[PDB]
């Protein structure tokens, strides 16, 4: 099921260790060979990591049971952040500006810095596409996909990709810089994540389509005219009541489980829901 | 039901009014009658109502029915933020710091400001103390009850609460202000709000007890042996398995749904939860 196709695994590694490995280093400069780096988005991504990383392996048990009945909802949740906030919002430390003022224009900022061994990354784009290969193998339940959080996290576009002597002076980030935040992160996490998040709010209950199949196998058994309502919700969350709204409006007996259990168990199809559950009603509302 | 003992209305009115009259306004200092006054968290607390209030007029309703199946969890969620988040952190604009140099002691804090009509307020505490009727006439899911937000941006407890010329020279806000937030902001949204909050992963499924109450009342029926299980959730939700598991473990007939269904409806007690559902199972589970 999890092995590749479910979150079992999948879902287990990447930032698990995408963090791990993948900025858990790479880098030694201002203490030994002491040229200047600023970025300790590094520590900073290291939050990213263990935070994941754990709060996956909480995505992922069958609860605190009791109390905590049955979760991992706790990834969604764990997204709501990442994105809205904390990226998404990671934008607003470039919405605009620095384009007018003796700044990004021929003076201050297309000048300095000609020290960047800062390509000693770049690399680091191999776990996100690794990330990427997460993805649908399974969404961890798109809890990963915070990873965009690197694929924009890995968007020096101005590094290495300089307008240097071509026709832009130092209008290199006032572009190719400026939209980069845009439109990758309003509408990047401040939907995306800001959003799988928002159904922490259990609803969506489907995509109306397995919520189509749902209803057709049920729709068609020996379990038939007597389809009542399938409401619905996510890693599973299906049920509901059914029997004869022909005659076997009260009619049959008890042996007429596992008919529901026949049709809950047949609502296989996926990977699951629960055994979303029948109530298996006899008499009609008409 | 929610005349007043349920969300009903209660849960309709008072961060939907409370803020929608006091902090609607309060004051008009710099512009007509110049004296000074830089506290402007009015149009901050503006927010904290529109917010709340449409938020909450979205904790309610039977749904984007389809898509948003059955909502309102959304408080909840709207919680988390207001909470460990946008205040319970709104603590830490002071954790401590002004206590030890030139700042609060003999020369630069208690001396400045001596045109306190600040006195003007600190009156809004009836619309906490109503905030506070709120609570258990209904927790607007406790979703209100950031309302403390209140309790605390009502915490001028250094002003009008000066220890002018008693023992503490200008050590008036190195405490009755310190601690202030500490156990009262970390100790409070940074757990409470942030927990009602964290249960936006559906769990809790309840306080033993009504868990307690549920089982009992299920355990005592004609629908006697076979009691299955209950798991259950925020605003009602419940379920379950039962029925036979004594020899009706196949043997009855669909006439006893309602047999359920009385189970399931005498699962009143509650104002309530679902028709917290009910598979009935016969062949027992043993
Ligand atoms: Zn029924
Ligand atoms: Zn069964």
């Amino acid at each position: 099921y999890g092995r590749l196709v479910s979150r079992a695994a999948i879902a287990a590694t990447a930032m698990a260790s995408l963090l791990l490995l993948i900025k858990i280093f790479a880098w030694w400069y201002t203490g030994s060979v002491s040229i200047l780096a600023a970025l300790v988005d590094s520590l900073v991504d290291i939050g990213a990591s263990l935070t994941n990383l754990l709060v996956v392996r909480y995505s992922l048990q069958p609860a605190d049971d009791n109390h905590s009945f049955g979760h991992g909802k706790a990834e969604s949740l764990a997204a709501l952040a990442q994105s809205m906030f904390i990226s998404g919002s990671a934008l607003f430390l470039f919405l605009t500006g620095i384009q007018h003022l003796i700044s990004p224009t021929p003076m201050t900022d297309p000048g300095v810095g000609v020290i960047v061994t800062i390509v000693a990354l770049i690399c680091t784009i191999i776990l996100v596409s690794f990330q990427r290969w997460v993805v649908r193998r399974t969404q961890s339940q798109a809890v990963r996909a915070d990873m965009l959080h690197y694929q924009s996290d890995v968007m020096m576009n101005g590094a290495i990709l300089l307008a240097l002597g071509l026709s832009w002076y130092g209008w290199h980030r006032a572009d190719a810089l400026f939209a980069l935040g845009i439109g990758i992160y309003i509408l990047y996490s401040a939907l995306r994540m800001g959003y799988e998040a928002v159904q922490s709010l259990l609803d969506r209950a489907l995509p109306d389509e397995e919520r189509q199949e749902i209803i057709d196998i049920v729709t068609s058994w020996p379990g038939v005219s007597g389809a009542h309502d399938l409401r619905t919700r996510q890693s599973g969350p299906t049920r509901f009541i059914q029997i004869h709204l022909e005659m076997e409006d009260s009619l049959p007996l008890v042996q007429a489980h596992m008919v529901a259990d026949q049709v809950e168990q047949a609502i296989l199809r996926r990977f699951p829901g629960s055994d979303v559950i029948i109530h298996q009603d006899p008499c009609s509302v008409v």
